[PDB]
């Protein structure tokens, strides 16, 4: 009915919460705590070693871009709240004493968008889910008798039916292996950081099911576009709509802000890179993006901000300059629209309904960043460098999966005995495989599957599900450089 | 009875087209903004991305960078304390500070940002490279006091000549300080020259760690010792320094006030941190480490930090993967005691650290917690960085910065007029090798050094002795600017060790 925050930004955790009624002061650290426990993790780092485009110093990477995003996002923060406080609406919202944690979340939410992105970025995601379709193809789920899944306990046998659901399920599921998803996971039962209700809100940046089959409702078609969550994370989303107040499939506030700061900071970031990676010339990209344009009515936004960069860069080095100049030009007029945007919306936004993004529009400043993308995308990403590397990772992704399938071809009584007795005599090879496996990865297998009935007819799928979930936790866990030395140490290519 | 008025530190002014008169807190808030758009979108944060830190570069080992950003967090934390330590004895308003918490924080965090910014390749040793090698050059040993006949200079312009007097001056401040590189200076140098960034005084200030002039000879003041041990600035960044004194009321030699916060910062950070990554890279356990913690503390009154820190960080470990939840508690811990005692050392000391003399760390002490840092300190150099590999990436540092400055040094070997032809001209016919090494330098370094000499009077006597001084400078802020692996390729490629 109303717009108040204090119901949206919940200081609570899932473990060990703090408790009871909270001064300014003791809520503004407990979202402090949130910080220190997000940048001292090694998931931070880890992007740290992760590519952005490519693969020189210069040019960015999924750390350095996060934290350039983490400073695009805090502006918008900060313009929205006090185009907020100039309207004298803090007190009205309930903003007036939760300024710090909106901006901290923000920035936050921010700085772990990339957290839980696979090696090879969309093409190690590529790799996973091509493999595992081609493994349980959940397009076979009516029953047939001629049903290619290839995992005995999943295929649909006809007469059971509330089974067959649950296979439909783990199959789907199981093939929509998404970087966002995997962050959730990753920051709830792989890290445990136990962090704020708020915060892991800031993270949810989609709300389908990754277990969704068929189109998605017409009003919310944004918003459940790519896979949010995966079907381990269920009770725990559940939890967390009911702790932010969420309607099923919606989405929280401070997310819209995150996406559009990531938007823009991505876009005249990748033009520049390519600029230091020679791919083509400043002049020539002025070029490509005057013409891409087309329209030049007397005081538009190309002429501000592209030809205004474009003007002073030219008289103490002319193509960081221009880089500069485009960067400032783009955020000076972008930021305020979207934070006019987010206030303009605020009571759709706040119920977490709003079918659109901020910067998704019939705007001139939408078609500013479409023009970059544009750009990028025909001249930048079509660069036979960047092409090669992707289809590298798809070889090296595909590769780790075939090398660890002996796991996966187990039968239930064999892995559950390799996990218990940790060495196996008859099974060399496969003891080997499992002790490469992560520390974090097989106890969050073991803490699964020992929450499970083991008696239910639906233990069986469930194990394959968190075992397949194990596998590619363990994959989309890796840095660029590791998986592919390990692909490489593996397939006796070198020692 | 001295005075404590932040809005006479806070400096939000510029050195180019400075925003001016009388500003709302909001709009000042917006400067400092500025500064920081400005300093996280800078090319020298993301070459700290490829900059090694202890050991090169596993992922979850740390570089310059994380380091900086664990850094930054960690500085933000003391700030915020001391804020609101000084919030709850009401004396914001008393110390001007009401309308600038933001800044206060921000100049912090940025400042601890970019502590690491000015630093060349392969840290301390690509500093003692450049030092050895251009002392070699120029041994300002033998410039001290009286001229000689022995001058072991190779350099014909600044060998002491007897009679020229105020030359001979000049000529000793030059060897000195080419023989002085040193991070932070360069980092100075590297914010105002090289990079132009245009930062509110503050900011500059917040960098400005040690107040020693590289070209300083001698012992440093009694009084100032700590604040004079390492090199601060060059003797081309001097008249800025001055001027910066000037901005933020400092006395000759003293310190920007926030300075002490990050400082604190880093130490407290980069001290566990080290731990942790040794426990990665395999070089002892955790078990292991815990002993040679308990063993180099000493007995224990089951109550004091030790216990509290490290003990309830092993306990709470060991009911258990492990090595991670001892690491996490061992920080959460430290910190924990450390920040609020760093916060509170600076609110004790506040008129002192506010003049800018006073001659101490906030965490240097006969304090337990000082010790507990020290404790740390002692097991990394003992049990970790004398690990034969950290150790053999020493020296193989040392031998790629001293290659490389052999490679370049047909350009230090130029006449004057020859150098000064080739940066004329361009493409030299007679000069086919030095021509091409020159053009490999940066453009941002070429640009500053041609700038910095036009600004001579050419028919001065000192102006051989400036051009001499600027071009070995060239030289030093090129090789520093590279990152370890690209210095280390530059050297293979350049020797023909690889194509
Ligand atoms: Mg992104
Ligand atoms: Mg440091």
């Amino acid at each position: 009915a109303q717009i108040d925050f204090r119901k949206k930004i919940n200081w609570h955790r899932r473990y060990r919460s703090p408790q009871g009624v909270k001064t300014e002061h003791e809520i503004l650290r407990i979202f402090e705590s949130d910080r220190g426990r997000i940048i001292n993790s090694p998931a931070i780092r880890r992007l740290q070693q992760k590519t952005q485009v490519f693969p020189n110093a210069a040019v960015r990477t999924r750390l350095t871009h996060s934290m350039e995003v983490q400073q695009v996002g805090r502006y918008i923060a900060k313009e929205i709240l006090s185009r907020l406080k100039e309207l004298k609406l803090l007190e009205a919202y309930g903003l007036d004493e939760l300024t710090g944690p909106f901006e901290s979340i923000v920035e936050m939410s921010c700085l772990m968008h990339d957290i839980g992105n696979p090696p090879f970025g969309h093409f190690g995601e590529a790799a996973i889910n091509d493999w595992f379709r081609q493994r349980l193809h959940p397009e076979d789920a009516q029953p047939l008798t001629d049903d290619r899944c290839s995992v005995a306990a999943l295929r649909l046998r006809d007469g059971e039916e509330p089974l067959n659901e649950l296979r439909r399920k783990i199959r789907q599921d199981l093939c929509h292996f998404e970087g966002n998803a995997q962050g959730i996971r990753l920051v709830h039962t792989l890290m445990r950081m136990n962090l704020t209700w708020a915060q892991v809100g800031g993270i949810l940046k989609y709300t389908r099911p990754a277990w969704w089959r068929g189109e998605t409702p017409e009003t919310h078609h944004y918003l459940m576009k790519k896979p949010g969550y995966y079907l381990s994370e269920e009770a725990y989303i559940a939890r967390l709509r009911k702790e932010l107040n969420l309607a099923l499939y919606s989405r929280f506030p401070l997310t819209w802000i995150m996406e559009a700061a990531d938007d823009i900071s991505y876009c005249v970031a990748d033009l520049e890179d390519a600029v230091e990676k020679r791919i083509f010339t400043v002049e020539q990209l002025y070029h490509h993006l005057h013409e891409a344009w087309g329209q030049h009515e007397k005081g538009s936004l190309f002429s501000l901000v592209v030809e205004n960069a474009w003007e002073k860069s030219r008289s103490r080095s002319t193509e960081d300059q221009f880089f500069m100049y485009l960067r400032v030009n783009t955020l000076n007029k972008l930021v305020p629209y979207a934070a006019q945007r987010f206030i303009d919306n605020l009571p759709a936004i706040f119920a977490g309904t709003f079918n659109h993004a901020l910067l998704e529009d019939a705007s001139e400043c939408s078609d500013l960043l479409k023009l970059y993308k544009n750009v990028a995308v025909k001249h930048v990403f079509s660069h036979p460098d960047v092409e090669r590397l992707e289809l590298q990772g798809y070889r090296v992704i595909s590769g780790l999966l075939e090398i660890y399938r002996p796991l996966l071809s187990l039968s239930l009584s064999d892995f559950t005995e390799l996990v218990e007795k940790e060495r196996v005599k008859r099974f060399p090879i496969e003891s080997r495989l499992f002790h490469k496996l992560s520390t974090r990865h097989r106890l969050a297998y073991v803490e699964a599957v020992s929450k499970l009935p083991s008696d239910s007819p639906e233990f069986p799928l469930w194990e394959y599900y968190y075992r397949c979930r194990l596998l590619q936790d363990y994959i989309s866990g890796m840095t660029d450089l590791y998986a592919w030395d390990e692909y490489r140490r593996l397939m006796a290519v070198e020692q």
